[PDB]
């Protein structure tokens, strides 16, 4: 149905090499854009918009996203989910939780890859 | 497929004549116990546990749910979702948001229906 391929950090980016863990029979269409894969969230950085550690994050595999959206970003194979805010060569990955702080990423100091766009949560 | 039968208030119990509004292709087996139907959440009373306004709440239909669990209950024909705590003929419906107050129900005073157990969330 829809494949689970690993985790993503809702806090300090954790490293991870994704591979199919399981399959959830869920109409990928329920999400807009359609959901391509799932990631087990780990952390409470995004708890204010309802994303909880342990939740499955539905993601649409894309490479272009606009500010204010919420994406799954990888840095040195360390993945994290947060609200984007690119400006010049600097990229801010903002959280949804007061106890946490943003995470600036310099495009000319390190490699930055957008893994996808957050299009919905699943919690069972 | 999973049937959406209407709204549920994550706050003050709201009036709702449940009726099959749609079907979501989502294995009922993904939740434990199996989900029998969905509800549209309305309000922020259960925000502290990730249940946000607009969220689809999975529900297993049963009358017998125990203290501490999140239930879907009906009072004066209006439905709500909250944490359960029943002692004798006094039932408390607790929220998950400091901004809201708990609801008290005296079983000698009125009819009290437990629609089902909340067992999941889908956000799309």
């Amino acid at each position: 149905g829809l494949p689970l391929v690993g985790r993503v950090a809702a806090g300090e980016p954790l490293p991870a090499q994704w591979h199919i863990e399981g399959h959830y029979q869920v109409d990928p269409s329920l999400f807009k854009p359609n959901a391509d894969f799932l990631l087990r969230v780990s952390g409470m950085s995004m708890k204010d918009i309802g994303i909880m550690d342990g939740d499955l994050l539905a993601v649409h595999k894309t490479q272009d996203v606009r500010n204010g959206q919420v994406v799954v970003a990888r840095i040195d194979d360390a993945v994290t989910v947060a609200r984007l805010k690119k400006q010049g060569n600097k990229v801010e990955l903002l959280p949804e939780n007061s106890e946490f702080k943003p995470i600036v990423v310099d495009l000319r100091q390190q490699s930055f890859t957008i893994e996808g766009l957050a299009v919905g949560v699943i919690r069972n």
